[PDB]
């Protein structure tokens, strides 16, 4: 619900 785009590579950022 809009999270995979939060750790797209920034390891949760
Ligand atoms: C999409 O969101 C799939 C995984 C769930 C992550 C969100 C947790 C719910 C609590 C509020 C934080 C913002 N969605």
């Amino acid at each position: 619900a809009l999270w995979k785009t939060l750790l797209k590579k920034v390891l949760k950022a």
